[PDB]
Parts: structure tokens; C-alpha cells; sequence
């Protein structure tokens, strides 16, 4: 534990909003494809350090990120540029690699998800 921090902010009415084909793709294709993956479930919500009894998790990870937060930030037009969203997915994978040991089952899961993420990002449509 001892306590989990509050989840990352997903909405801000002060931030200007815009819909772009790249942001639409990140939600409709990238997030959706990663969400349905067999290894997605531990990445769908913040790390529950209390349930897992990991008091050092939020001592090590100061920038937590999960797909449920990315989903809500996309639905709330929290990102202005697609690069901000791509960065949150990169933070999510990086936190897993920093916290856990290489070869751990959770790391192998994050790696398969990252492989699928990078394939979809290679297919990111040109800005319209
Ligand atoms: C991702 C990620 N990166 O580092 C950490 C640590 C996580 C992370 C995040 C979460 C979470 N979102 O709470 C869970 C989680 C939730 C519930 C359960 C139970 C067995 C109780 O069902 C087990 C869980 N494990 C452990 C785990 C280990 C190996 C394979 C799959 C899961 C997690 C690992």
C-alpha cells in the first residue's frame, strides 16, 4: 500500500478541444485493438498498489498511466496533438519495464501489447 494515489486527470474544460483524424484513429483503432487483447486487463485500469500490496510502486512510478485513463482523455478531447496520446501509451509501457524485472509475465504481456501498439502507430494516418 499504503494508499493508492488519485487516478490521472482525464478531463479539463479549460484545455481547447479539437477532433482530428489522428486522435479519432488513436481511440477507434489503437485503443480499441489494444483493449480487446488477451493481455490487456492489468493495463485497463491504474495499478492497484493496495490490492497487490506493493507499497513501493508509487515510490518508484511518479508518472502512472493506464489505458482506461488514455480512453477517458481521448473521450474528453484532453489531447490537442496525437503525440501527447502516443506519449501516455509510451509512459504506460515504460512504467511496466522500470517497475518489474525483465522476463516477468507482466513484462512479456506489456511487450506483446507494445508490439501491437507500434504496428498500429506505423499505420497512423496522415493529418488532414
Ligand atoms: C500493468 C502493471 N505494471 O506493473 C504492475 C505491477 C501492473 C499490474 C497492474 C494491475 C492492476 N491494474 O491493478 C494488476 C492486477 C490486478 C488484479 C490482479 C488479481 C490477481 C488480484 O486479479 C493481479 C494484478 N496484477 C499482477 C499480474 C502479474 C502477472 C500477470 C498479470 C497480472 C497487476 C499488475
Amino acid at each position: 500500500g499504503h494508499m493508492n494515489p488519485p487516478p490521472p486527470e482525464t478531463s479539463n474544460p479549460n484545455k481547447p478541444k479539437r477532433q482530428t483524424n489522428q486522435l479519432q484513429y488513436l481511440l477507434r483503432v489503437v485503443l480499441k485493438t489494444l483493449w480487446k487483447h488477451q493481455f490487456a486487463w492489468p493495463f485497463q485500469q491504474p495499478v492497484d498498489a493496495v490490492k497487490l500490496n506493493l507499497p513501493d510502486y508509487y515510490k518508484i512510478i511518479k508518472t502512472p498511466m493506464d489505458m482506461g485513463t488514455i480512453k477517458k482523455r481521448l473521450e474528453n478531447n484532453y489531447y490537442w496533438n496525437a503525440q501527447e496520446c502516443i506519449q501516455d501509451f509510451n509512459t504506460m509501457f515504460t512504467n511496466c519495464y522500470i517497475y518489474n524485472k525483465p522476463g516477468d509475465d507482466i513484462v512479456l504481456m506489456a511487450e506483446a501489447l507494445e508490439k501491437l501498439f507500434l504496428q498500429k502507430i506505423n499505420e497512423l494516418p496522415t493529418e488532414e
